[PDB]
């Protein structure tokens, strides 16, 4: 029962690279999904991939006996200033296990603990920011959330304070890191990146990635000179042992992970908290129900771990956010054999896979024709969702090591935001989704009206 998948339109010798050239190519691979259905081929110069977004077909993709986590193009020129840091290197590379093994009890639920004082600090300053607004002045929604997620990475992880609440402006690594981001999609589609039409393009590439490396700089030193006990993630890079290989992790390798946790640990959950706000004040009733759950679950002017950990129902608003716009929203497969998917498509080893998970959460097959709706409620009962349906944070032994840590600072974050605020949508605000390989509303603002409940 051999198919033929389909194809979208091609581009002469270009094959179907052109199809990138836009600023939200992912939104447009959705749409092509649309009009081809579950799987598609993908060409360029030299490539071929198949973009699944169906779970008939996700489900065994997810099989890591078949496919292991393959570097799209994307994380091949993250890893340009990420290196084999946990994200950007192969499974098969030795550093991956080894800083997995060394690096995972710092996402423990003792680890979390740990952390949440100063998750606290940094969701004070945000809560302080919006009381201190004027009348009629209004909140920059995404901005507000990328002060906060990086200030959390920084002082969690790393001790380092970002003081990104002080700034009217993002923080030199926030530019700089838009701005590596940004060329590494642009260059997704270039057919000759290397043509000196580029040069600049590669100055100004070096020049970010050398402010992000300085920054690294400073964080190290400042840690080494130190005279303060800490055991957050930095303790952990600098002195965890790993059991299998008996090594710690070296220099070189250690700057990657600092890259990789700066980025990584912060740009997807402050895209979340973005999501989540705007569908929250688009659907008031849910938001009504957040907000009873935050007002008698924390009943203390700071909340406490375990006060976040009730908080169920904002978790369900956060996964379903994350279902409608996942914002890390693709992840790439290579098959390790020779494999058939769903009895239809045959595999060559080392074949390639894309995940579109944005259109993999919209499978009417799985949720119903309310697809569209956001209803947390789809979240109430795990083992009634079929197997891999759900996929934002990747699959497997490669999935996200952060998930953690990205909840509960999001949890913690929009319970107090809920707590003390009620939230107006004056603008009546379309959503504009912008693209830097990972997904953010732009543009979003909102009025917020104190309740004045002390802090
Ligand atoms: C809502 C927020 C987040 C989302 C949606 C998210 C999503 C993902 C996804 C889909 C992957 C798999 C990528 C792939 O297969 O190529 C991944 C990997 C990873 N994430 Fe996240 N992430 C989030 C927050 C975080 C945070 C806060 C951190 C750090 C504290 C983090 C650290 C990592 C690391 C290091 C990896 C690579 C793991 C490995 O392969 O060993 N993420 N994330
Ligand atoms: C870092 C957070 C998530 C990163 C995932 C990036 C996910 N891409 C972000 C933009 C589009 C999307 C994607 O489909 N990319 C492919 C593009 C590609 C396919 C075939 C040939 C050439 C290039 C890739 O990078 O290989
Ligand atoms: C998971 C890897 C990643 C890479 C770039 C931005 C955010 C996350």
């Amino acid at each position: 029962t051999i198919k033929e998948m389909p194809q979208p339109k091609t581009f002469g010798e270009l094959k179907n690279l052109p199809l990138l050239n836009t600023d939200k190519p992912v939104q447009a691979l959705m749409k092509i999904a649309d009009e081809l259905g579950e799987i598609f081929k993908f060409e360029a110069p030299g490539r071929v991939t198949r973009y699944l977004s169906s779970q008939r077909l996700i489900k065994e993709a997810c099989d890591e006996s078949r496919f292991d986590k393959n570097l799209s193009q994307a994380l091949k020129f993250v890893r340009d200033f990420a290196g084999d840091g946990l994200a950007t290197s192969w499974t098969h590379e030795k550093n991956w296990k080894k800083a997995h093994n060394i690096l995972l009890p710092s996402f423990s639920q003792q680890a979390m603990k740990g952390y949440h004082a100063m998750m606290v600090d940094i969701a004070v300053q945000l809560v302080q920011k919006w009381e201190r607004l004027n009348a009629d002045e209004h909140i920059e929604v995404p901005e507000d959330m990328t002060r906060l997620t990086l200030d959390t990475i920084g002082l969690c992880g790393f001790n380092y304070r970002f003081n990104s609440f002080y700034r009217d402006q993002p923080h030199p690594f926030i530019t700089s890191m838009v701005r590596a981001l940004d060329e590494a999609m642009n260059k997704l589609q270039r057919a000759n990146p290397d043509d000196p039409a580029y040069d600049e393009n590669k100055r100004q590439f070096q020049e970010d990635i050398k402010v992000m490396n300085d920054l690294v700089d400073k964080i190290i030193a400042d840690r080494k000179a130190s005279g303060e006990q800490s055991d957050d993630l930095l303790t952990h890079m600098l002195n965890g042992k790993d059991p299998e290989t008996g090594e710690p992790l070296d220099d070189e390798n250690i700057r990657y992970q600092i890259i990789t946790f700066l980025i990584a640990g912060h740009e997807t959950t402050s895209g979340l908290l973005s999501f989540a706000l705007y569908f929250l004040v688009k659907n008031p009733h849910v938001l009504q129900k957040a907000a009873e759950e935050a007002a008698r679950v924390l009943v203390d002017p700071v909340p406490s771990y375990k006060q976040v950990k009730q908080l169920k129902y904002v978790g369900m608003v956060l996964n379903e956010a994350l279902r409608l716009w996942p914002t890390a929203p693709a992840f790439s497969l290579y098959a390790k054999e020779d494999t058939v998917l769903g009895g239809e498509y045959p595999l060559e080893k080392g074949d390639e896979l894309m995940v579109l998970i944005p259109q993999l959460h919209r499978d009417k097959t799985i949720w119903g024709d309310d697809v569209e709706e956001f209803r947390p409620e789809r979240f109430e009962n795990p083992s009634a969702i079929p197997q891999h349906a759900f996929k934002p944070h990747g699959n497997g032994q490669r999935a996200c090591i952060g998930q953690q840590f990205a909840l509960h600072e999001a949890t913690l974050v929009l319970g107090m935001m809920l707590k003390h605020f009620d939230f107006e949508d004056h603008t009546n605000y379309e959503l504009d989704i912008k693209e830097t390989l990972t997904l953010k509303p732009e543009g979003f603002v909102v009025k917020a009206k104190s309740k004045k409940i002390p802090l």
